[PDB]
């Protein structure tokens, strides 16, 4: 086709409408506007930080589509990723239920017109114009087009009568603020691209129409109420398929932690999540064309087959070039092989990488959120033990010792541009009893209150501690014991033989793990310490680096013995003796500074009927998305950040830790529970979050968002 | 308890809320209980537990009174201070809680009345702490140097001597005031007046106006004694001398610091000290009170081991709690900077926050122009600019800085006084700097600094290049010989900024906390201790681009043996880490007036421009430096020994203060960032409505 061509040669979006079994290219300033009773083809062009170019291709089908014109839309999606020698990643979009990756590619929201090329209707920027959209939604923004009659309208939506020169918008009474600020978007949209700016938009509510408004629609009656899933979405099943050259499909996992290697090169298989809305097809490198030509024809019968909704969402993926939440399904992928990974998530492509350094950290909120450090971690910090109910302070000559008999609260004291905050690490020890983790938690919340309830709140537990705790000891490693405790009532014994892992992070703190001494705990990348009677090792892995060393040196000062050095397959008999034997370790490194491209991150929002709701917010991260009235959650892959809007209600602002739990408990990825969360309210956000957000501004919330919007492009 | 301020009036044996609007009100024939509770940055509570005495109180209700305090400093588990207040001598901390002044009512329990048709008189004394005590409803009560306050219910009528002073009736309008507003719930009028205009209704009640009418450098030597039987009570002297060693207070015993010639006396309590003789620890100090005697209004603080007042403390030589260098704050938390929110040092936002400039004594980044004069005999002397950031310990400077902060410029004029200087050039650098001031306008800071005491913004000056500060010799030009072994210490500030100050080459001489350089004939060391940051280090790399030599890093603990025998040995040196950042809890920022005999008096409670009084020299005694606050109408010979009076406050302190303390002059409407950003709250127009003019406008009626 001679547009395949012109297809995907720069990075950007290209939308084409299919029109009578052609592509025809929709004007650029009028993206995002779709005609329900057509077919479109879209195509996304990632820059690969490598330089190599990368593909999302979607076709949308709308809902007065004909069956012709979407047979012609997907034709062409498999002929064009044909050109581009299946390196695509394809997407089926059905009008109202796309997905998150093509909801992100319009800021100004979706636009769904009445009619199409049957029809006889056309994208064509001499405007005499009188539609009206309804406008619903709340993070994505769809305008539905709809008969121009007050029987359309409703006192929960916000509606447009689009008159050509003059734009009205108009709000229900029982809108709700934050949908009226994104209404205004699309009549800017309307006003900017479509007027080329020359039209001037009005806004009114109930009572307050113009007479322009009032000559159109006739005098105004009464108008009844608006009208707007679940977190079972965990459990996922994958099969083999058969026939694409009459499809049987043969059932080869059923839960849902996946082994990776059940993905063998000469098959295609489907990845079943039809009850949270997609499915996956994964094509196989050596799979025989006439299979890999059918994809999503095999897909449709299988979502005929176990009867779920037509809109259900479709992608297929090839071999290599698989996409995060595809490859989040499985245990422990690995690609087998530069720069950046198999797939770069669109909405990340334009962060700039930022290296740890030090001395410019107090500069660099992009370097905070990157690294997930507020500051170096030398500022004033408090150090308490719980016993019983009551908060003991701990002995300051032991600062960075923690026992996992134990509950500690830290209070710190941050500093980061010329700016201070405060975070309150509460550290649960594995074997810490009940009743104390819980007085624990208790402590850290009324802690929280009792300094204006602006300090930051961090649940970490045993194991799983993060970047910025580590790094507040000095150059001393934070240490961490197995079990026991450290009040002056009951001091144990240690154990016979000990084992201590020793990671560092991207700032060179390390911390040092207790782990049992067996030899499959042992990890490549990192420095160990045994110590056993007789002897006091000190083993280093290939992997390991200098900081590792000076780190675990440094835990044998505090444990009073001396080393004897140790490098990785080249180890003493009395050293393996004391593990019981050998085994095998984890040798396979880790991702460092790639983990932003397996693992980036994701802003939802969430909700508690008695039910747990959460709706991902599509896009580049914008404070904007952050509305006043909503608890967000920001998943980094470390951790867990919950925003607490100002104006929530006070049942979901004393759940936000639940919340995040539970949105942990039901990730389909199965998501270690002990990973940290971490509380932050509106207006004292910490670097490590602000970070993510290109364009955060401090006076932000200072004018009211929608006071601000009904004027600053207005008059 | 949360935080606030909690009063009881002590009613037959029981404890009665005092109404909240009601506090400063206390019955003379009553006694009190008063619990301070403070929150600690932590988080934690601290406690202040006073019991207040009336002068007209029973032997009774005063051991009421006496019982209650002890067992509530038992629910709250023996942490609390605790203090006997007496009417008309209450301690500094209780007199900071009631912002309005006290006032000293008629009655009590025994004669039938409460606090729930008036016609009461009040005598108003007092200019830091007002007191206004009730009087006869008569001419007989009036004088003329005092304000009274005739209270008639809905009219009261504040009446003001003619010799009374014009800030005595500010102070007083804030007592008229408050009883319009918390006993009159703001619906009463007040009526200001003077000799010759009483309105008819004070004639009315008060007949025809008659004819009317109208000790300190003590404070520096106390004693230290150990309490047995606590039974019938004996002692012990400890140590007679002031500065104490921390090591004569043992846990098991109680001690009681005697500071009776200047009105106070301390009870501590060990932890393993039997639980009787802590209980009466009042009782203990009062015997003590009677056995010296001491007069009986002598304040009385009683202190738990670990919990101790940081004026305690500093009768002591050196005081380190075993634990906090980590931790947030330490013993204790003075209640007047306890909502002070705490800046570190951060040289870009540096120009925005005054209260930054105040907390790290930086009125700016230090780069503004400068010029440096040295002193040969009797004249100034353009320093060599190449050398600047240089000093020699013969010579005395004049170093006359421009500096900016927030929109303004100002200017500050740094005295230094080498310490090998001669008496006549280093007095003659003295009267050219007062010289050059008033040359200037009048305007300038004028700050005195001796050699070896450097201030933090002064070491601040010379780009990253450090202050290098050699014992003897002249920049004059006949320049001597450098001795063959020199030591040098270097210290850094919280700005970063460092200062290279020679010592004499010994072991004593050295400090864990920062980095020296040592050139003996052979070699150049640059020992580096554990304590010592980049910034330490990086200023000991261009002493040795100075000295010419070149170096053989040295760590702590660690040192070559040659090292060692170019200082004749190794002896014991100071470990201690400094307090930097706690400076601020150990030493609070105190107020003074001072009048030159030598009287100073304390300023209670936050710190308040209002309390800068126009005909005042005051002094705000920050640790590391004494400002005196020069009040535009204060009198020229007031004015001319500020001076002194700041170098006699310092000579009279008892926590036996540094003799070469820095010492700045500032000018009432020309006070440097560093001064104004202590006082929260500060107005730059304040001055410029007469203080009383306003407050009996608007404020008042």
């Amino acid at each position: 086709h001679p547009e395949f061509l012109k297809a995907g040669k720069e990075p950007g979006l290209q939308i084409w409408r299919v029109e009578k079994f052609d592509l025809v290219p929709v004007p650029t300033n009028l993206y995002g506007d779709f005609f329900t009773g057509d077919a479109y083809v879209i195509l996304k062009t990632v820059q690969l930080r490598n330089g190599n170019l990368q593909y999302d291709l979607h076709y949308w089908l709308g809902n007065e589509c004909s069956q012709d014109e979407s047979g012609a839309a997907a034709i062409f999606t498999v002929q064009l990723d044909d050109y581009l020698n299946g390196r695509a990643v394809q997407h089926r979009e059905v009008q109202g239920f796309e997905s998150a990756t093509f909801l992100g590619y319009f800021k100004s929201g979706l636009k769904y017109k009445k009619g199409g090329v049957a029809s006889g209707f056309k994208h064509v920027v001499e405007v005499v114009v009188q539609r009206l959209f309804q406008v619903k939604g709340r993070r994505v923004v769809r305008a539905t087009e709809v008969p121009v009659s007050w029987e359309s309208f409703n006192n929960g939506n916000c509606f447009i009568l689009d008159l050509g020169n003059n734009i009205h918008q108009w709000c229900g009474s029982n809108s709700n603020r934050y949908e009226r600020l994104k209404a205004t978007q699309v009549s800017k949209g309307i006003r900017d691209n479509e007027r080329s700016g020359r039209a001037r938009v009005h806004v009114s509510e109930e009572g307050t129409e113009p007479e322009a408004m009032l000559q159109v629609l006739g005098p105004k009656p009464a108008l009844p109420a608006g009208t707007e899933d679940a977190a079972n979405r965990k459990l996922a099943k994958l099969y083999k398929v058969s026939n694409g050259a009459t499809m049987s499909v043969s059932l080869v996992a059923d839960e849902n932690p996946f082994a990776q290697g059940a993905l063998k090169s000469e098959d295609c298989f489907i990845l079943d999540h039809g009850k949270d809305g997609k499915i996956f097809v994964w094509k196989g490198k050596q799979a025989n064309t006439e299979e890999r030509k059918a994809a999503l024809k095999t897909a449709s019968d299988f979502i005929t087959k176990m009867d779920y909704p037509k809109q259900t969402q479709v992608s297929v993926l090839p071999e290599g070039g698989e996409t995060p939440l595809f490859k989040q399904f499985f245990k422990n992928w690995r690609d087998p092989d530069g720069l950046g990974l198999s797939y770069l998530s669109s909405h990340i492509a334009n962060v700039e990488r930022v290296p740890f350094d030090a001395a410019t950290l107090h500069t660099s909120t992009a370097m905070a959120a990157q690294h997930g450090m507020d500051d170096d971690g030398t500022g004033q910090k408090q150090i308490w033990r719980i016993e019983g109910s009551n908060k003991v302070p701990v002995d300051p000559a032991t600062y960075g010792q923690f026992y996992g008999g134990d509950s500690y609260i830290i209070l710190y004291n941050y500093r980061h541009g010329g700016r201070q905050g405060q975070i309150i690490y509460n550290w649960q020890g594995a074997q810490s009893t009940q009743d104390e983790v819980a007085a624990s938690a208790i402590l850290t919340a009324q802690l929280d209150e009792e300094l204006g309830g602006t300090p930051v709140q961090s649940r970490v537990v045993q194991g799983k501690e993060p970047a910025h705790l580590m790094s507040l000891f000095g150059g001393k490693p934070m240490i961490i014991y197995k079990g026991g405790t450290s009040r002056e009532g009951g001091q144990t014994a240690p154990a016979s033989t000990r084992l201590f892992q020793v990671r560092a992070n991207s700032a060179g703190a390390t911390r040092a793990v207790e782990v049992l001494p067996k030899a499959g705990a042992l990890n490549s990348n990192d420095a160990f310490v045994l110590k056993t009677p007789s002897a006091a090792y000190l083993w280093v892995g290939t992997g390991a680096s200098e900081a590792e060393k000076t780190g675990a040196q440094e835990l044998l000062r505090v444990l009073r013995a001396q080393p004897v050095q140790v490098a990785e397959g080249s180890e003493p008999d009395g050293f393996w003796e004391a593990l019981g034997g050998k085994a095998a370790y984890r040798t396979s490194p880790r991702l460092k500074d790639k983990k932003m491209d397996a693992h980036p991150p994701r802003l939802f929002a969430c909700s508690n009927i008695g039910r747990f709701v959460i709706e991902e917010v599509p896009g580049e991260l914008m404070q904007e998305d952050l509305a006043t009235d909503d608890v967000m959650l920001l998943d980094t892959w470390d951790q867990v950040f919950v925003w607490v809007g100002k104006d929530s209600q006070e049942e979901e602002k004393t759940e936000a830790l639940t919340s995040a739990k539970r949105y942990i408990e039901t990730d389909p990825a199965n998501r270690d529970r002990r990973t940290p969360i971490t509380v932050v309210k509106q207006g004292f956000e910490p670097p490590s979050f602000v970070g993510w957000f290109l364009g955060w501004d401090d006076d932000y919330w200072s004018v009211d968002p929608l006071d601000r919007a009904m004027a600053e492009l207005a008059a």
